[PDB]
DNA sequence: GACTTT
DNA sequence: GGACT
DNA sequence: GGACTT
């Protein structure tokens, strides 16, 4: 069959310079066939002839690159397979997942070249696929700026840099397909992996597929984790407190909540009880107060709203969101619209969890990050958007990529209710236990909590435990912190040396302190310049690369990022 | 609701 | 915090 | 075909 090779670029950083200065290639399955040139023409005309899988991570950035050489050597865009012409999978959102370039047939063989996003396979940085997975990989980076002519000579230390670059990406996506993972995406692997244990008969049977418009309203339920910081905190100087995070949230969801299956009851007005179909989706127009002494949970933001100031709120809420709402909020001028009412149980995710658990527990390394990987890109799948309209690429008139929405697409869903009840199960473990705490609550984001003081509360004692699924292990506890908003604090956390380690430690059995950084879009770089003196709204650093298409590809321009 | 790449 | 060219 | 989320 069809070989398969890591490759990556390495490319110049002006906008009106913009090239690649040096490729690499390697055979995944055998490290010692690989090639490291200055040239692009040199490398695609290797792609054209060499018929395999080619892999290069994030390929959202040197797929520009390929683009760009494709529309200049002859190649166009086409859906169809057309001798000497190219197809892509881009998604409506900018997401690149495959870029098919076409030759033709010779013979009875189909002649093309398939390139894919192992950043799909592996969704971590380079750098840290290395750490995780227990790969070799060398200190530092290249010199991304240095001047670069063209047929400029790759220095050795560029060379070896390269070299390991595309030899990690081998070394773990070789793992990955011999573990039988060999899907073009890991939600794929998952999904694959659980009709295996339960069975397509019964995923059919259990699973339907609703139609798109039955889909829309499911989807108009479908929300994230739950992240907010409380007012009363915003900006503020923090002293002691601590840190509480779930044991594998969403997992601890599937394994034990009540979930949604079968195909759909439609009812009009407001639901009434059915033991048979005991969950359901309220659409709802009201509006509403927070009332005193409640954390919100009506987000329409980034922010959860106290009011709905004098706008309808028009929601669709599973029941469980709906009566998170109904607790926290005063509700005005309720109109009950219509709604989907479900079948339910549990269990139907316990082989698979099992599975995948026991496999991470006597594991190490690479495998266990794929058993991390299988366990954790489950759930997102069953919420997959039927609609898959994506974007084609074109030459503008300056010689840069431009991308236009393509032809209207539609596939089968999945089965979008089960993403609807997975994380409002997620949100309200989360919610549920950071108003228990009301009296000591920072902030939430998603699985965790932070609060005041550094002693269990009482309330919580009984689910809380360092390993047990979905109990509340605590994490850390920290001397003070600073939240500036969702995503953006700092801690000075407690830490103590243990056999020549640093690992989480306690008030009154401590040694360092470990300054922590956290901060949405904030890079490493940027991370580095941060203080507890520093910390505050208005912080600025022009450090954050933006992507940019130029002729020839794309240059990652540092731009101002800014603490609002 | 992306999350990485030079 | 906020990309989706 | 493929393709977690918008």
């Amino acid at each position: 069959p069809r070989k398969m090779y890591s490759c990556a670029f390495e490319t110049t950083t002006k906008v009106e310079d913009c090239r690649v200065w040096a490729y690499g290639y390697m055979n995944i399955e055998d490290h010692s066939e690989y090639k490291i040139g200055n040239s692009l023409d040199e490398f695609m005309a290797w792609v054209l002839k060499v018929q395999a899988d080619l892999y290069f991570h994030n390929l959202k950035f040197a797929g520009a690159f390929i683009i760009n050489w494709l529309e200049r050597n002859g190649f166009k865009w086409s859906a169809d397979g057309l001798p000497n012409t190219y197809n892509t999978i881009i998604s409506r959102m900018g997401q690149w997942y495959m870029i098919d370039i076409c030759l033709g047939y010779k013979g009875k063989r189909k002649i093309h070249t398939v390139i894919y996003d192992s950043l799909k396979k592996l969704p971590f940085p380079v750098k840290k696929i290395a750490k995780d997975f227990k790969l070799t990989v060398l200190k530092g980076d290249i010199d991304y700026h240095k001047e670069r002519p063209v047929g400029y000579k790759i220095t050795p230390e560029e060379y070896a840099y390269i070299k390991n670059d595309i030899q990690i990406i081998a070394e773990a996506l070789l793992i990955q397909f011999k573990q039988g993972l060999d899907r073009m995406t890991a939600g794929s692997d998952s999904l694959k992996g659980f009709k295996d244990i339960i069975t397509t008969k019964k995923f059919k049977k259990v699973f339907p597929t609703l139609s798109l418009g039955l889909d829309k309203e499911v989807r108009y339920a479908y929300r994230g984790g739950f992240t907010w910081l409380n007012d009363r905190f915003k900006e503020k100087e923090i002293g002691e407190g601590m840190v509480f995070d779930v044991n594998s949230l969403y997992p601890a969801q599937m394994y034990s909540r009540l979930l949604p299956y079968g195909e759909p009851i439609v009812f009009e007005g407001k639901y009434v009880w059915d033991e048979d179909y005991p969950l359901h989706i309220q659409h709802i127009r009201c509006e509403f107060e927070l009332k005193e002494g409640y954390i919100p949970t009506i987000q329409i933001g980034n922010e959860y709203l106290k009011s709905s100031g004098g706008e309808i709120a028009d929601l669709w809420l599973s029941n469980v969101d709906l009566e998170l709402m109904k607790e926290h909020y005063d509700l005005y001028n309720v109109e009950y619209i219509s709604g989907l009412k479900f079948k339910a149980t549990t269990g139907l995710f316990k082989d698979f969890i099992d599975k995948w658990t026991y496999i991470k527990t006597t594991s190490e390394g690479a495998i266990k990050q794929l058993a991390k990987l299988m366990l954790n890109s489950l759930y997102g799948k069953f919420a997959s958007n039927p609609d898959v309209t994506g974007k084609v690429p074109y030459l503008k008139e300056n010689g840069a990529l431009g991308f236009r929405l393509g032809e209207e697409e539609t596939k089968d869903p999945v089965y979008t209710p089960m993403g609807v009840f997975i994380t409002a199960w997620a949100r309200y473990t989360t919610i549920t236990a950071a108003q228990a705490c009301y009296d000591r609550i920072i902030y939430c984001d998603t699985d965790s909590i932070h609060l005041t003081g550094t002693e269990i509360p009482d309330v919580i004692k009984d689910i809380v435990d360092p390993k047990k699924l979905g109990y509340w292990a605590h994490e850390s506890t920290f001397k003070r912190a600073k939240y500036l908003r969702q995503k953006t604090y700092i801690q000075d956390i407690y830490m103590k040396e243990v056999d020549g380690k640093l690992v989480e430690g306690s008030p009154d059995d401590y040694t360092d302190i470990k300054f922590s950084v956290k901060c949405a879009g904030m890079t490493d770089k940027i991370k580095k310049e941060v203080t507890f003196e520093n910390f505050k709204v208005g912080f600025s650093r022009k450090m954050k690369p933006k992507p940019v298409q130029v002729p020839g590809g794309v240059v990652l321009v540092d731009d101002t990022f800014t603490i609002k």
